[PDB]
Protein backbone atom coordinates (compact mmCIF):
# COMPACT_ATOMS: atom_id res chain seq x y z
CA UNK A 1 0.00 0.00 0.00
CA UNK A 2 0.99 3.66 0.43
CA UNK A 3 1.59 5.18 3.88
CA UNK A 4 -1.21 7.43 5.31
CA UNK A 5 -0.20 11.09 4.95
CA UNK A 6 -0.04 13.25 8.10
CA UNK A 7 1.92 16.51 7.60
CA UNK A 8 3.44 18.53 10.43
CA UNK A 9 4.60 22.00 9.36
CA UNK A 10 8.09 21.37 10.72
CA UNK A 11 10.68 22.51 8.18
CA UNK A 12 13.05 19.91 6.68
CA UNK A 13 16.47 19.63 8.33
CA UNK A 14 18.83 20.26 5.40
CA UNK A 15 21.96 20.34 7.56
CA UNK A 16 24.96 18.73 5.87
CA UNK A 17 27.17 16.16 7.57
CA UNK A 18 30.34 15.24 5.74
CA UNK A 19 31.78 11.76 6.19
CA UNK A 20 35.53 12.32 5.97
CA UNK A 21 38.30 10.00 4.84
CA UNK A 22 41.00 9.37 7.50
CA UNK A 23 43.58 10.89 5.14
CA UNK A 24 41.78 14.23 4.65
CA UNK A 25 42.88 15.08 8.20
CA UNK A 26 46.27 15.86 9.75
CA UNK A 27 46.94 16.57 13.45
CA UNK A 28 49.29 19.46 14.32
CA UNK A 29 49.26 19.10 18.13
CA UNK A 30 47.04 18.51 21.20
CA UNK A 31 44.79 21.31 22.49
CA UNK A 32 43.28 19.50 25.48
CA UNK A 33 42.25 16.10 26.85
CA UNK A 34 39.91 14.78 29.55
CA UNK A 35 36.79 12.73 30.32
CA UNK A 36 35.31 13.87 26.98
CA UNK A 37 38.35 12.79 24.91
CA UNK A 38 41.40 14.34 23.25
CA UNK A 39 41.07 17.50 21.15
CA UNK A 40 43.73 18.06 18.47
CA UNK A 41 44.61 21.15 16.50
CA UNK A 42 44.53 20.09 12.87
CA UNK A 43 44.22 20.65 9.15
CA UNK A 44 41.39 19.43 6.94
CA UNK A 45 42.01 19.18 3.21
CA UNK A 46 38.60 18.22 1.68
CA UNK A 47 38.34 15.52 -1.02
CA UNK A 48 39.72 16.90 -4.29
CA UNK A 49 40.07 20.45 -2.96
CA UNK A 50 43.21 22.46 -2.13
CA UNK A 51 42.35 24.68 0.87
CA UNK A 52 43.84 23.67 4.22
CA UNK A 53 40.95 24.37 6.61
CA UNK A 54 42.00 24.90 10.28
CA UNK A 55 40.06 22.41 12.41
CA UNK A 56 39.75 20.81 15.82
CA UNK A 57 39.47 17.01 15.87
CA UNK A 58 38.01 15.17 18.86
CA UNK A 59 38.59 11.48 19.49
CA UNK A 60 36.59 9.57 22.14
CA UNK A 61 38.04 6.66 24.19
CA UNK A 62 26.31 2.59 20.93
CA UNK A 63 27.21 3.81 17.42
CA UNK A 64 23.51 4.22 16.54
CA UNK A 65 23.29 6.69 19.44
CA UNK A 66 26.49 8.36 18.27
CA UNK A 67 25.26 8.88 14.72
CA UNK A 68 22.03 10.18 16.29
CA UNK A 69 23.94 12.68 18.43
CA UNK A 70 26.10 13.64 15.44
CA UNK A 71 22.93 14.67 13.60
CA UNK A 72 22.00 17.04 16.46
CA UNK A 73 25.50 18.57 16.53
CA UNK A 74 25.54 19.19 12.77
CA UNK A 75 22.07 20.76 12.86
CA UNK A 76 23.06 23.64 15.12
CA UNK A 77 22.80 26.97 13.30
CA UNK A 78 23.42 29.85 15.70
CA UNK A 79 26.24 32.43 15.90
CA UNK A 80 27.04 31.43 19.51
CA UNK A 81 27.07 27.66 19.16
CA UNK A 82 29.56 25.60 17.21
CA UNK A 83 28.51 23.40 14.26
CA UNK A 84 29.96 19.97 13.45
CA UNK A 85 31.61 20.11 10.01
CA UNK A 86 32.34 16.41 9.60
CA UNK A 87 32.66 12.93 11.03
CA UNK A 88 35.50 10.52 10.33
CA UNK A 89 34.57 6.91 11.09
CA UNK A 90 38.10 5.42 11.06
CA UNK A 91 40.00 4.01 12.92
CA UNK A 92 37.58 5.12 15.62
CA UNK A 93 34.98 7.88 15.28
CA UNK A 94 36.43 11.39 15.08
CA UNK A 95 34.56 14.69 15.39
CA UNK A 96 35.70 17.57 13.17
CA UNK A 97 34.80 21.21 13.71
CA UNK A 98 36.14 24.62 12.64
CA UNK A 99 39.08 25.69 14.81
CA UNK A 100 38.53 28.77 16.96
CA UNK A 101 41.75 30.82 16.57
CA UNK A 102 41.45 32.67 19.89
CA UNK A 103 40.87 29.37 21.71
CA UNK A 104 39.03 28.76 24.97
CA UNK A 105 37.33 31.55 26.92
CA UNK A 106 38.64 30.41 30.34
CA UNK A 107 42.23 30.72 29.02
CA UNK A 108 41.44 33.95 27.17
CA UNK A 109 40.07 35.80 30.24
CA UNK A 110 43.09 34.93 32.41
CA UNK A 111 45.58 35.88 29.70
CA UNK A 112 43.82 39.10 28.66
CA UNK A 113 42.68 40.02 32.21
CA UNK A 114 44.34 43.43 32.33
CA UNK A 115 42.63 44.42 29.04
CA UNK A 116 39.04 43.04 29.36
CA UNK A 117 36.32 45.64 30.05
CA UNK A 118 32.76 45.61 31.38
CA UNK A 119 31.22 45.85 27.90
CA UNK A 120 33.04 42.74 26.68
CA UNK A 121 32.28 40.65 29.79
CA UNK A 122 28.58 41.64 29.75
CA UNK A 123 28.30 40.90 26.01
CA UNK A 124 29.71 37.39 26.52
CA UNK A 125 27.03 36.78 29.15
CA UNK A 126 24.43 37.59 26.48
CA UNK A 127 25.98 35.46 23.74
CA UNK A 128 26.36 32.41 26.00
CA UNK A 129 22.75 32.81 27.22
CA UNK A 130 21.49 33.23 23.62
CA UNK A 131 23.23 30.01 22.48
CA UNK A 132 21.70 28.19 25.47
CA UNK A 133 18.32 29.74 24.61
CA UNK A 134 18.74 28.16 21.16
CA UNK A 135 19.63 24.78 22.68
CA UNK A 136 16.60 24.88 25.02
CA UNK A 137 14.32 25.77 22.09
CA UNK A 138 15.43 22.41 20.59
CA UNK A 139 14.90 20.61 23.96
CA UNK A 140 18.65 20.07 24.28
CA UNK A 141 20.43 20.06 27.62
CA UNK A 142 24.17 20.78 27.57
CA UNK A 143 24.99 19.10 30.94
CA UNK A 144 28.53 20.47 30.96
CA UNK A 145 28.33 24.24 30.51
CA UNK A 146 31.56 25.84 31.80
CA UNK A 147 33.91 28.67 30.73
CA UNK A 148 36.20 25.86 29.51
CA UNK A 149 33.50 24.84 26.99
CA UNK A 150 33.13 28.33 25.53
CA UNK A 151 35.51 29.18 22.67
CA UNK A 152 36.58 32.57 21.30
CA UNK A 153 36.10 33.06 17.53
CA UNK A 154 37.06 36.70 17.93
CA UNK A 155 37.18 38.90 21.10
CA UNK A 156 33.61 40.12 20.47
CA UNK A 157 32.18 36.72 19.49
CA UNK A 158 32.07 33.54 21.56
CA UNK A 159 30.60 30.09 20.80
CA UNK A 160 29.46 27.28 23.09
CA UNK A 161 30.85 23.80 22.37
CA UNK A 162 30.70 20.16 23.53
CA UNK A 163 26.91 19.91 23.86
CA UNK A 164 25.50 16.38 23.70
CA UNK A 165 28.73 14.49 24.45
CA UNK A 166 28.01 14.14 28.19
CA UNK A 167 24.71 12.28 27.67
CA UNK A 168 26.32 10.24 24.90
CA UNK A 169 29.12 9.04 27.21
CA UNK A 170 27.14 8.81 30.48
CA UNK A 171 23.52 8.07 29.53
CA UNK A 172 20.25 8.88 31.34
CA UNK A 173 20.41 6.47 34.31
CA UNK A 174 18.96 8.21 37.38
CA UNK A 175 21.24 6.48 39.92
CA UNK A 176 24.98 7.10 39.93
CA UNK A 177 27.11 4.02 40.36
CA UNK A 178 30.53 4.01 42.09
CA UNK A 179 32.10 5.66 39.03
CA UNK A 180 29.87 8.72 39.50
CA UNK A 181 29.51 11.39 36.81
CA UNK A 182 31.94 12.71 34.19
CA UNK A 183 31.12 16.41 34.60
CA UNK A 184 32.88 18.49 37.28
CA UNK A 185 30.81 18.67 40.49
CA UNK A 186 31.52 22.38 41.04
CA UNK A 187 29.56 23.46 37.94
CA UNK A 188 26.76 20.99 38.64
CA UNK A 189 23.26 21.82 39.88
CA UNK A 190 22.53 20.40 43.34
CA UNK A 191 19.77 18.07 42.14
CA UNK A 192 22.14 16.56 39.56
CA UNK A 193 24.74 15.80 42.20
CA UNK A 194 22.38 13.31 43.90
CA UNK A 195 20.78 11.79 40.77
CA UNK A 196 20.82 12.46 37.02
CA UNK A 197 18.09 15.11 36.94
CA UNK A 198 19.47 17.03 33.97
CA UNK A 199 17.24 19.82 32.61
CA UNK A 200 17.47 23.30 31.10
CA UNK A 201 17.23 24.65 34.66
CA UNK A 202 20.30 22.61 35.70
CA UNK A 203 22.19 24.21 32.79
CA UNK A 204 21.13 27.57 34.22
CA UNK A 205 22.96 26.75 37.43
CA UNK A 206 26.04 25.95 35.31
CA UNK A 207 25.51 29.25 33.48
CA UNK A 208 25.70 31.03 36.83
CA UNK A 209 29.00 29.26 37.60
CA UNK A 210 30.33 29.98 34.09
CA UNK A 211 29.66 33.71 34.32
CA UNK A 212 31.30 33.83 37.78
CA UNK A 213 34.44 32.36 36.13
CA UNK A 214 34.39 35.33 33.74
CA UNK A 215 33.80 38.03 36.39
CA UNK A 216 36.73 36.62 38.37
CA UNK A 217 38.84 36.54 35.15
CA UNK A 218 39.30 32.75 35.25
CA UNK A 219 38.67 32.14 38.95
CA UNK A 220 38.39 28.57 40.22
CA UNK A 221 34.96 27.79 41.81
CA UNK A 222 35.10 26.80 45.49
CA UNK A 223 38.90 26.96 45.14
CA UNK A 224 40.69 24.37 47.29
CA UNK A 225 37.47 22.91 48.70
CA UNK A 226 37.54 19.16 47.83
CA UNK A 227 34.74 17.85 45.56
CA UNK A 228 33.48 15.38 48.20
CA UNK A 229 32.37 18.24 50.48
CA UNK A 230 30.46 20.29 47.85
CA UNK A 231 27.03 18.50 48.08
CA UNK A 232 26.95 19.15 51.85
CA UNK A 233 28.07 22.80 51.56
CA UNK A 234 25.48 23.57 48.86
CA UNK A 235 22.71 22.07 51.01
CA UNK A 236 23.83 24.18 53.96
CA UNK A 237 23.35 27.20 51.68
CA UNK A 238 26.96 27.86 50.66
CA UNK A 239 27.30 29.71 47.32
CA UNK A 240 30.09 31.32 45.29
CA UNK A 241 31.30 34.75 46.63
CA UNK A 242 30.58 38.18 45.14
CA UNK A 243 33.33 38.92 42.60
CA UNK A 244 35.05 42.27 43.40
CA UNK A 245 34.07 43.89 40.07
CA UNK A 246 30.43 42.81 40.36
CA UNK A 247 27.71 45.19 41.44
CA UNK A 248 25.01 43.61 43.57
CA UNK A 249 22.91 43.79 40.37
CA UNK A 250 25.13 41.26 38.61
CA UNK A 251 25.76 39.11 41.68
CA UNK A 252 22.03 38.67 42.35
CA UNK A 253 21.54 37.41 38.80
CA UNK A 254 24.24 34.80 39.59
CA UNK A 255 22.76 33.91 42.98
CA UNK A 256 19.28 33.34 41.48
CA UNK A 257 20.84 30.73 39.17
CA UNK A 258 21.77 28.77 42.29
CA UNK A 259 18.36 28.57 43.91
CA UNK A 260 17.52 25.16 45.42
CA UNK A 261 14.24 25.15 43.49
CA UNK A 262 15.13 24.62 39.80
CA UNK A 263 11.85 26.27 38.73
CA UNK A 264 12.78 29.41 40.73
CA UNK A 265 15.89 30.00 38.61
CA UNK A 266 15.91 32.50 35.74
CA UNK A 267 15.08 31.13 32.29
CA UNK A 268 17.75 31.68 29.60
CA UNK A 269 15.34 34.14 27.93
CA UNK A 270 15.40 36.30 31.09
CA UNK A 271 19.18 35.99 31.46
CA UNK A 272 19.91 37.19 27.93
CA UNK A 273 17.49 40.11 28.23
CA UNK A 274 18.83 41.30 31.62
CA UNK A 275 22.50 41.15 30.57
CA UNK A 276 21.43 42.79 27.30
CA UNK A 277 20.12 45.84 29.15
CA UNK A 278 23.18 45.79 31.42
CA UNK A 279 25.35 45.76 28.25
CA UNK A 280 23.65 49.03 27.20
CA UNK A 281 25.15 50.69 30.30
CA UNK A 282 28.03 48.35 31.29
CA UNK A 283 29.85 50.67 33.72
CA UNK A 284 26.74 50.92 35.88
CA UNK A 285 27.06 47.15 36.38
CA UNK A 286 30.74 46.12 36.40
CA UNK A 287 33.45 48.15 38.09
CA UNK A 288 36.84 47.54 36.49
CA UNK A 289 39.57 50.17 36.84
CA UNK A 290 40.77 51.80 33.63
CA UNK A 291 37.42 50.99 32.02
CA UNK A 292 36.70 54.49 30.65
C1 LIG B 1 41.25 25.50 23.65
C2 LIG B 1 41.38 25.77 22.31
C3 LIG B 1 40.34 25.26 21.40
C4 LIG B 1 39.92 25.76 20.19
C5 LIG B 1 38.89 25.00 19.59
N1 LIG B 1 38.31 25.27 18.41
C6 LIG B 1 37.37 24.38 18.09
N2 LIG B 1 36.95 23.31 18.77
C7 LIG B 1 37.53 23.04 19.95
N3 LIG B 1 37.19 21.95 20.77
C8 LIG B 1 36.25 20.95 20.45
C9 LIG B 1 35.25 20.61 21.34
C10 LIG B 1 34.32 19.62 21.05
C11 LIG B 1 34.40 18.96 19.84
O1 LIG B 1 33.52 17.94 19.46
C12 LIG B 1 32.37 17.88 20.30
C13 LIG B 1 31.27 18.70 19.71
C14 LIG B 1 30.10 18.89 20.41
C15 LIG B 1 29.08 19.65 19.87
C16 LIG B 1 29.23 20.23 18.63
C17 LIG B 1 30.41 20.04 17.94
F1 LIG B 1 30.59 20.59 16.73
C18 LIG B 1 31.42 19.28 18.47
C19 LIG B 1 35.40 19.29 18.95
CL1 LIG B 1 35.53 18.49 17.43
C20 LIG B 1 36.32 20.27 19.25
C21 LIG B 1 38.52 23.91 20.35
S1 LIG B 1 39.45 23.85 21.80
Amino acid sequence: LVEPLTPSGTAPNQAQLRILKETELKRVKVLGSGAFGTVYKGIWVPEGETVKIPVAIKILNANVEFMDEALIMASMDHPHLVRLLGVCLSPTIQLVTQLMPHGCLLEYVHEHKDNIGSQLLLNWCVQIAKGMMYLEERRLVHRDLAARNVLVKSPNHVKITDFGLARLLEGDEKEYNADGGKMPIKWMALECIHYRKFTHQSDVWSYGVTIWELMTFGGKPYDGIPTREIPDLLEKGERLPQPPICTIDVYMVMVKCWMIDADSRPKFKELAAEFSRMARDPQRYLVIQGDD
